């Protein structure tokens, strides 16, 4: 067997190497909120904390996961805590995560009330009241499910431990049905689940308006066909009623609309009398007004839904990136536990599955910049004038 330190200095240079990226790239994208107003609303402040979360990693998960892989003498409770405290900022991404992608749903499904409900002030407590949840998860194994009252006394004796402690190591002392059931299962499956029905219902509803958007609009534009090529009176009249309420459904910018309802009012009441000439060229007048308005909304209105797609695309990423870099983890934990006639993920493969998770700390800065105009034009800002 290989001296232990040569594979152990790897592993530290290593994680040493992203605790210092995840550190650097998450104040970035902390300082441009602070600068630029235009990142002041309340998804970035879920973005905040989860770049806290991520410095936090740098500055503390990283150097315990370090401290943890010696093995070295410790009170089991303590052992505990520095082993623990890394799920409490990942149960914090988690919370994040969820609130970001149900932020956006509100956004795109009753955006005329998003700023009525969706308030910083509200945000802030929800942020607060899902860290202490976040303590109180990856904390609970503190609470006394743990291994603490099992201690390895061979192993702790062949390390010179003192007494009451033990060779400190994430296995001998987090459970592992903890691990699985509670952690896994439980307090990332199914938010992560969740966040992707949310996503679905995202996409979903976008991809609605915009059907709907575009219907309107050949509703307008095909009634005015049956307008144009009648002979008959109430044709004119039935398919001005079929222009109305797509209109005032489409309404649902006001001097547009106003007209546009007036002209066919004016159009509609012409068609009543049997004046089908006379209501043929007041609609007619419509399409001066679509022209003017009405297609300056349609084209407004499909350039807003496509960013919030563009958006929501870009913040699922974060969530699968999320997944991929924790998952091997998790579904080594899996193994572990489920197959007890399994040998255990050997020890380079849990250095690169404990290294990988630990990445995701670095990634979310460059998603921003890769894919949010005003994060990535800040971020350049900071970095000229502070190079
Ligand atoms: C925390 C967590 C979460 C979260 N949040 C989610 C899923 C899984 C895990 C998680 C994490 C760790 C772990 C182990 N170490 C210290 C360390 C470093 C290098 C080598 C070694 C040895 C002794 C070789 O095993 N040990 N750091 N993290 N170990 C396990 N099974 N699960
Ligand atoms: C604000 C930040 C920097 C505070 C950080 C405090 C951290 C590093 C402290 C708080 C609790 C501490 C642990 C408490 C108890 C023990 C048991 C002892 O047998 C070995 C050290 C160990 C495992 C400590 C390691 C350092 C520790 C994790
Ligand atoms: C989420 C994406 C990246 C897929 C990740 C799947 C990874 C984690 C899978 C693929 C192959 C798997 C390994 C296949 C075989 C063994 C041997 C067994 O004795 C312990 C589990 C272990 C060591 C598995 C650990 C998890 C593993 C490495
Ligand atoms: C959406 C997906 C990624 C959700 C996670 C899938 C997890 C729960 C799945 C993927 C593959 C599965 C493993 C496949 C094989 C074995 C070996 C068996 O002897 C015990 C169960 C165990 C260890 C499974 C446990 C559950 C498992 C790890
Ligand atoms: C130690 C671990 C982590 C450090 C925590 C960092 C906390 C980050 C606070 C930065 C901040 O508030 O900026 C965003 C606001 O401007 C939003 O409007
Ligand atoms: C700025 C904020 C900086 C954060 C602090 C950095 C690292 C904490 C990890 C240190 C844990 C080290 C414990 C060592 C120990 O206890 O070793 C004695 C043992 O009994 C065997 O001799
Ligand atoms: C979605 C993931 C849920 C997957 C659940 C996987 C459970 C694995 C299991 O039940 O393993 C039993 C073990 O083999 C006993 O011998
Ligand atoms: C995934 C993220 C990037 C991973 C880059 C390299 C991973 C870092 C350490 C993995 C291997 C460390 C030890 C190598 C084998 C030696 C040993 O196991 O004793
Ligand atoms: C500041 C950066 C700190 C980084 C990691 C600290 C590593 C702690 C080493 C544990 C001691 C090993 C032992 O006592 O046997
Ligand atoms: C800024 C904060 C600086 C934090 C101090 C850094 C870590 C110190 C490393 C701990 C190593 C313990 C020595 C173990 C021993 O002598 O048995
Ligand atoms: C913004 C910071 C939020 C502060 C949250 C603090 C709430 C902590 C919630 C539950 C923690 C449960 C674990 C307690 C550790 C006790 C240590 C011990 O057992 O010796």
């Amino acid at each position: 067997g290989a001296p232990p330190i040569m594979g152990s200095s790897v592993y530290i240079t290593v994680e040493l190497a992203i605790a210092v990226l995840a550190i650097l790239g998450n104040v970035l994208v902390c300082w441009a909120v602070w600068l630029n107003s235009n990142l002041q609303n309340v998804t970035n402040y879920f973005v905040v904390s989860l770049a806290a979360a991520d410095i936090a990693v740098g500055v503390l998960a990283i150097p315990f996961a370090i401290t943890i892989s010696t093995g070295f003498c410790a009170a089991c409770h303590g052992c505990l805590f520095i082993a623990c405290f890394v799920l409490v900022l990942t149960q914090s991404k988690i919370f994040s995560l969820l609130a970001i992608a149900i932020d956006r749903y509100i956004a795109i499904r009753i955006p005329l009330r998003y700023n009525g409900l969706v308030t910083g002030t509200r945000a802030k407590g929800i942020i607060a009241i899902c860290w202490v949840l976040s303590f109180a998860i990856g904390l609970t194994p503190m609470l006394g499910w743990n291994n603490c009252g099992q201690p390895k006394e061979g192993k702790a004796h062949s390390q010179g431990c003192g007494e009451g402690q033990v060779a400190c190591l994430f296995e001998d002392v987090v459970p592992m049905n903890y691990m699985v059931y509670f952690n896994f299962f439980a307090c990332v499956l199914v938010p992560l689940l969740l966040m992707l029905g949310v996503y679905l219902r995202i996409f979903l509803a976008a991809r609605r308006q915009l059907a709907d958007l575009e219907d309107n609009w050949e509703t307008l534009n095909d009634n005015l066909k049956v307008i144009e090529k009648a002979d008959n009176a109430a044709q004119v009249k039935d398919a001005l009623t079929k222009m109305r309420a797509a209109a005032l459904d489409a309404q649902k910018f006001r001097h547009g609309f106003d007209i546009l309802v007036g002209q066919i009012d004016d159009a509609l009441k012409l068609a009543n009398e049997g004046k089908v000439k006379e209501a043929q060229a007041a609609a007619e007048q419509l399409k001066t007004t679509r022209n003017a308005y009405i297609q300056k909304y349609l084209e407004r209105a499909r350039s807003t839904l496509q960013k919030e797609v563009h958006a929501a695309k870009s913040l699922a990423i974060i969530v699968g990136l999320f997944a991929l870099c924790w998952l091997p983890l998790h579904i080594i934990n899996c193994f572990t536990f489920f197959c007890p006639d399994c040998s255990h993920a050997p020890l380079w493969l849990m250095y690169l599955a404990i290294v990988l998770s630990h990445t995701n700390s670095v990634v979310n800065p460059f998603i921003y910049a890769y894919r949010i105009r005003e994060f990535r034009q800040t971020f350049r800002k900071i970095i000229r004038s502070h190079v």
